[PDB]
Formats: structure tokens, sequence, C-alpha cells
């Protein structure tokens, strides 16, 4: 595709000026990230999502838009009875899923694709508090400059890095990034998870600007809870 | 716009080919009509439509597409707290919205806007049973051929056509027809109003051919229920 | 305990003096059967009941009040993570429950014991149709006298009374006849079942009168629905 | 009635033998408080309990089993569309209803009667944290003798004392105190309210023992959240 960030003429709000592949950035009217708030959710009974994770990663990477680990697709959750594969994750400072109106410092999103393509994204909040001892495995080599990648020593378990609680907001939108696909499941746990001030630090000086796409319309849509 | 039909190289599998308008009919993942079915519906806690109509209506046309009442757009429901105004209601046979894949024989559109232009359509269901008074009004003065507009002498009641239990189904969909947009809040009705052998006989022989857009992807959707 | 019937001194309006052991039928809050409305309903997540009969039939007694079915025990449904066996079932004419206040012509009951002795009761409502094939297994060795037990020359399936769909109507009740104890987990299903005029008529007549009890007071309960 | 306490044979374990009007306190099946938690709670479809308190209270009144405010009985909440009047709230340490098997510090309970004597408790949960000023109006002012009462010298305004956050538990109970009556509302709020240390240390110094009744048998009960 063509190069997008930000901030200035390559940002999120002109995304959809940037390449014939990102018309859904500025077309679309289902895109996230969203606030998430009172009068946009509805209580729903929504079905457990349980997850089938496996330590199958490859590597970490600095792409210049976020920290990635890149998995090696084994692993798995269900939704909707169908199994989605655990392709990637990787991280926003701050969050891009708003609360209420209100940020997180740091949001993860998981991402996996089924059978045919079909993406579904586990979005979990973190709050500054204890030191995650699964994010550490990750953080000790996280790539400094873009385009670098690092092989990883320690076993990742995807797993731990959710919350314990597992209930979720649950809405239809869009990949947050370019080409910002529609068609996406999301599934964004409503309990946040804990990172130390340090490892929030790390990321954000690393990365060096925030990540975060600005929440978009909630337009014709619910979220459930 | 451009031409546009229910069969051959101007039918709904080619609409999105058309006119540069049409694009959302071919790439849009949040498309209508839908089957709604055990495996996409979910129990949520839906607020009550409540409607406010009036008797505004201005005429009724027969526009090669469908019987359209069009009114003054004074009346109005409550949907996500806000007022949607009628503008206009019309018809297809079979119905577009399917229910664990069957169709009923014909379904009627009340299609409002709010204040900012975001589209809100009630469907209603009908099966074959006792004549309909209330469409009746409109049949008795329905315009045989594509183009006609006739005046209506009796006081259309819009209300008198919904049925009496107000439960519904709502999903994030589309229009049905060109240009197909999106951002769409759809209402469709539980439970069937009834009409007459002649009624339904009478609007399909005028029309001449079935005015239903196929039943389109769930993709990342629930149906709320 | 001591003594009761449908009419007069011994009908369900005074069932509660009769007996030390007959309080509750006065005394309690939370009794059986109850009229299910719109206002004392509310919208709920609730399991599925899952049911796992098996053929233990043993006999079908007329004892005065209805005719039931006694089986072995072996059978079960899952309510609250838990198994409640299969004990009994039995019939009323018309329906002891309403919705709303409406009667169907016939009821049945499947009474069930967990581990612990506690009680849960499945209802199933039928209305006039086509013939009911597996009720008429237990019609054509109807018993006539109270007292009067009588062996089954077919197979029973009771699964096969109960309806497709599995959607129902939960409270916390009371057994509808004496010693009327409470504590009972009522699961009511939605959808009725169809039996013949002349199957109905049979029940009726071999019964003599209506064998139900006027619909109890709500109280402080909601119905889950 | 007859005689009753916290400890020995006064205590609540023995409070069901002490007088044949303390009988449900041992017959009874639907008994306050319980313990809130994933296995007995139901996601449903709640209506808002809106409240509409007044200034009206006579008294502050130390009754030995706790220190209770008497209000005139002109405010009242809305359940289940109908006006229960706000009669007198109180007080426990530690908590009596627990979630997920937890105490909070502090429980304040809200004592509500209708036209026709039915009742409705709301239920608030405290923390430790910042001093709570509409609880110091109270405390400043606290009696310390059984069967004492005192005037209250500033403005009560009970609606202060709630959470901003109404959301609630709902379930079929009794009074926690004998004669333990069944068929009260329950609606115990899910967030809790600050108060300081030095206000929950008076409370207990004050009392001189835990005024909280253990958690009782959910039976064939639900919770609805
Ligand atoms: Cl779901
Ligand atoms: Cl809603
Ligand atoms: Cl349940
Ligand atoms: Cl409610
Ligand atoms: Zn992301
Ligand atoms: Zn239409
Ligand atoms: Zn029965
Ligand atoms: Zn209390």
């Amino acid at each position: 595709g063509a190069h997008w960030g930000y901030s200035g003429s390559i940002g999120p709000e002109h995304w959809g000026d940037l390449s014939p592949e990102y018309l859904m950035c500025k077309i679309g009217k289902n895109q996230s990230p969203i606030d998430i708030n009172s009068a946009d959710a509805v209580k729903a009974c929504l079905a457990p999502v349980s997850v089938y994770y496996v330590s199958d990663a490859k590597y970490v990477v600095n792409n210049g838009h976020t920290i990635k680990v890149v998995m090696g697709g084994r692993g798995y959750v269900v939704v909707d009875g169908k199994r989605f594969y655990l392709k990637q994750f990787h991280f926003h400072a701050p969050s891009e899923h708003t609360v209420n109106g209100k940020h997180y410092p740091f949001e993860a999103h998981f991402v996996h694709l089924d059978k045919n393509g079909n993406i579904t994204v586990l979005g979990v909040f973190f709050k500054v508090g204890k030191e995650n001892p699964e994010l550490e495995k990750v953080w000790r080599v996280m790539p400094e400059e873009p385009g670098q990648k690092r092989h990883l020593t320690a076993r990742i378990d995807p797993e731990k890095l959710l919350p314990e609680n597992r209930d979720y907001y649950r809405y239809s939108g869009s990949l947050t990034t370019p080409p910002c696909s529609e068609g996406v499941r999301w599934i964004v746990f409503k309990e946040p998870v804990e990172m130390s001030r340090e490892q929030l630090e790390k990321f954000r000086k690393v990365m060096g600007f925030d990540n975060n796409r600005p929440v978009q319309p909630l337009n014709a849509r619910k979220v459930m809870k």
C-alpha cells in the first residue's frame, strides 16, 4: 500500500485519501475504535468467548506503527461457534477504545483469522499498577528501531495477558489501521489488566508518538454488554 | 443515478457496477436485508420503540420498483432517544428479510430520517389472512403504471399498519435498494400483520416481478432480539 | 396429610385449612400456578435446560386427581448445573398456568427430584390440533377409577411430548396440589404442542371435572423469559 | 414476638425456635442475606429503580440491634410500577450481603412499604475511604443506649447515601432480622460508597459486636443482575 502514520498529511483523518486500498477509512459507517458509554451499550446474552492459545510465537517486530508479536496461528478463540486463529498481537498507547469518554493508558489487540479469513480482534485495556510478568518477556527484547525483528527466547503465553474476568463488550467494526476493513468482530474485555509505570514508559518512549486512531461515530450500531 | 432493477444485467448482484454512487452495494460488509435465525440472534434489553405518527400523506406513487406512499415528514418514531421522522413507506413481495431461512409473502418498510439525515427503517412482515382495512385505503387507488402518482382521498393512519405486539429484532444494516447506504438502523417487528389473498395478488400483479433484494451475509453482526 | 378435591369445602380455595401440613397453601407467598404476562415477566439470559429422558415408565395410574405415568427415576433434566431425575408426569385440563390471562385446553407436568430431594417441574401446554402419537400410547390404556393402576403396552418416550423449541419461562414456585410445597423450580415451555379434540375429550370425560388450581399472586417474584 | 441477638442462644442460628412467629426463619426457603456470585446470578433486563426521597427524618435511635433513622414516610421508590415509601433506614457492620463470598466493611438498608403493606429494601455497600458527609450528619448525633432516641440537628438527604451508579442486583427475599418475614423485594446496588475508617470505627465501637446475619441458602431462586 502507501505510507501512513498518526500525524500530519498522513494522519488518521487523511488515511482514506492515501491509497485506493484505504477507501473504507473514509466511506465506512462501521469503523473502529469507538467510545463505549451508557447511551450506546445494551445488556445482551453474550456467549462466553473461550480461549485456547498455544506458545507459538515467532518473533517481535517494531514496524514503525506498533510493537507486534507474530504468532504461528495454531492457537484460537471460539466466537460464534467457530475457531478464530491467533495470528499476532500488538499494542497502542493511549488506548484506542474509550469508556465513558475516557482513555486507558494502553490497549493490546489480539488479531485472529478464521478458516475463511474473517477477523476477530480481542481488546484488553491496561492500567498502571503492578509489573506485568508476561509483558516483560516481550518488553525485555523490544526492538528499538522501526524495521527491526527480534527472536523471542522466553515462551510466550498470550492467555496470561487477558483479564481473569472474561466479561466483554461486543460490536461490529473495523481494523483500526489502514485499510480499515469492515466486518470485524470486536471483543473488548471490561476488566483492565495492570502494567508497571516503567513498562508503559518504555513502550511510549520507543514509539515516540501516540499510536491510537481517534474514536469513530457509532452510527447505527449498539455496543453489547 | 443509473437505471437498476431486479433481473438481468441490472439485477441486485450487479448493482455495485452500475453507478459510482452504488459502490456500497458490493463493498459493504453491513448490508441488508438478512436472514434472522437462532445462530445469529441474541437476547438483548432493547428499548421500546415508541410511535407518534400523523396523517400527513401526500400521495402514492408507482416508481417501477415498488408502490410507495410519500408522507409529509411530521410524524416520528423514537429510537436511541431521538426523533426519526416518517418520510415514506413502501412495499416488497416476497419479503426481503427472512426468518429461519423462510420468506413472508410481503414486507412493508417505513423509512425515517432524523434531524441530521440518519436513517431508521421499521420493517413489518405480512401473512395472508384477513383483509387489511388500512392497506385498502392505499390499494384502492394504487397506480397501475410506473411513473404514475395518485392523490389519496382517505386519511392515512400508518400506525394501524404496525403489529399490536411491538417486540422487534434490531441490527445495523443498509438501504436495500441503490445506493445501499450503510449506517441504517433496522427495527424489524417479530409479529406479522395480515392482508388478504386479494390484496397480495393485486400488488404482485401490478409489479409483475419479485422486488426483493437477496439476503446478505451477516458478517460480524449480531441480530438483537 | 388429609384430603382434597376441586369443588366445595375440598376445592382449591379451602385446601389451606384442611391440615397443619397444608399450611403454605395460605401463608405461602410463592405459589403456583401463575399468570405469565408482560407486567410480571423480565427478559433474562436463561441457560438451556437439557433433557435426558429414558423409557423407564412403570405404570399409568388414575388417582382421582389426574392421569399419571410413574417413571423409574433414571432419566433427568439439567437445571442450575444439577441433575433432577424424572419421577412422574401427569395432566391438567384446562391448563393451570395462563399466558396473558388465557388458558390452554390442556397442560402436562413433568416432576423431577435431585439427589437432595429438591423439586423441578417442567410444564408443557397443549392446543387442539393433530392427534398426539406419544400421548396416544398412554391414552389407549388410560385407567378410570381412583386407585386403579394399569400397565403400558408401548414404549414411553416422554421427551417426545415436549415442544421442539425449548425456550421457557422460569420462576421460584410451588406444587399445584397439597401440601403445595414451595422451593419448586418451574420451567414452563413457551411453545405448545398439539393433541386431538378426541384426545382432549377423553381426558375431560375420564376426569369428569376441571382439575386446574386457579392462578396465584406473584408477590415479590419476577417471571424470567 | 419474643427476644433476639447476635451471639449464643439468642444469636442468628437460634432465632427460628424462639417464637411461633419466628417460624419462617427455619421453614423459609427465601431468606436474606445471600451471597451474590457468578453461579446464582443471571443477566436480566431490570427496570431502573427511581428514587424520590424527601427530608422527613423524625429521629435517630439506638435500639440495641442497629443505629436507625426513622423517617416520616413521605419519600418513596418506584418498583414494578408501584410506590414504596421510605419508613426507615439503618446500618450493619460488616456487610450482611456478600459478593463472591467477600464482605464489605459496612452495609446500609433502606426500608420501604407500599400502600398495601408490601416491603422493599434497598441495600448499599460501603468501603473504607474518604469521610462520608451525609453519614456524618447522623454520626455526630449517634445515640448509645438500647432504647435511646436523639434529634437530628441537620437536614437528612438519604438519596445522597446512594451510589451515583444505580445498577442493582434483585431477588425475592426476607427481612434479615426476626420475624424474618418473606416476600421482601431486595434491590442491592452494585457500586459501593465511601466512608472514613473513623466513621466505621465509631459504629463498630458503639455497636460493640458484629450485627450481620450469616448468608442464607439460595434454593430455587436466581439473583437478577
Ligand atoms: Cl453471542
Ligand atoms: Cl436499545
Ligand atoms: Cl439461568
Ligand atoms: Cl424489572
Ligand atoms: Zn491495534
Ligand atoms: Zn424497502
Ligand atoms: Zn400438575
Ligand atoms: Zn438491615
